[PDB]
C-alpha cells in the first residue's frame, strides 16, 4: 500500500552449494511491483566459475514482483513492510534435487534478500554439470492454502541445447512475518530470460515478468 512504491531496488547475496561445490552471489536491482517487472545484475563473488548451469539459479533469485488484478488477494504486498519467507524444493527428472530458502526484509524502499541454494545428485553427463540448458518456457504457478500458509507448485522445463526438455517440478511454501488475508487458489505466469552474462556467466543481467489470474 503505502510502503509498496511503483519503483523499488533489490539487495540480495546468494551462498550456497551444488554437488559439494560451494558458492556466493550477490546481486542488486530495480522492479515494479504494480507492473510485475524487476531487472537484476548478478556477480558471482566466490566459487566462480560455476561448474553448472546458471539457469538452475534464476528463480531463486519474490512474488511481491507480480501483476496482481483487483479480484485476488495479493498476500505478498500484505505482508510489508516486515516481509515474508520463502522454502523451496526442485525435483528434476534425473534425479538432481535442489533446496532453497529466502528470507526478505525491507530497509526503506530496498527489498534485502537472503538465499540458501543447495543441489545434490546432478548426473556428471546431465544437462546441468554440462551446461547445456538454453531458456526456462513460460512457467504457471499455481497457488493454494494449506494449513494457514500458502503453497505453490509447479511443472517447469528448461528446454535443451539441441532439442528437448529438461523437466523440474517446484514446491514453495510462503511464510508471511505477520497475518495477512489469504487469497484463494490462483495462477501467476512468469516469464524469466537471461539478458545478459559475460564469458562464465560470473557477471549475469537477469529480467522477470509475472502477472496472476484465475479465469
Amino acid at each position: 500500500m503505502s510502503v509498496i512504491k511503483p519503483d523499488m531496488k533489490i539487495k540480495l547475496r546468494m551462498e550456497g552449494a551444488v554437488n559439494g561445490h560451494p558458492f556466493a552471489i550477490e546481486g542488486v536491482g530495480l522492479g515494479k511491483p504494480f507492473e510485475g517487472k524487476q531487472s537484476m545484475d548478478l556477480k558471482v563473488k566466490e566459487g566462480g566459475p560455476l561448474p553448472f548451469a546458471y539457469d538452475i539459479l534464476t528463480m531463486a533469485f519474490n512474488r511481491v514482483f507480480a501483476k496482481y488484478p483487483e479480484n485476488i488477494v495479493d498476500y505478498f504486498k500484505q505482508s510489508f513492510p516486515e516481509g515474508y519467507s520463502w522454502e523451496r524444493s526442485m525435483i528434476y527428472e534425473d534425479g538432481g534435487i535442489c533446496n532453497a530458502t529466502n528470507d526478505i526484509t525491507l530497509d526503506g524502499d530496498c527489498y534485502i534478500c537472503e538465499i540458501r541454494f543447495d543441489g545434490v545428485n546432478f548426473p556428471a553427463n546431465g544437462p546441468v554439470m554440462q551446461k547445456r540448458t538454453v531458456k526456462w518456457e513460460l512457467s504457471t504457478e499455481k497457488l493454494y492454502v494449506r494449513d494457514g500458509v500458502l503453497k505453490s507448485d509447479g511443472n517447469y522445463a528448461l528446454s535443451l541445447e539441441g532439442g528437448g526438455h529438461y523437466r523440474c517440478d517446484f514446491k514453495t511454501t510462503y511464510k508471511a512475518k505477520k497475518v495477512v488475508q489469504l487469497p484463494d487458489y490462483h495462477s501467476v505466469d512468469h516469464h524469466i530470460e537471461i539478458i545478459s552474462h559475460d564469458k562464465d556467466y560470473s557477471n549475469v543481467n537477469l529480467h522477470e515478468h509475472a502477472e496472476a489470474h484465475s479465469e
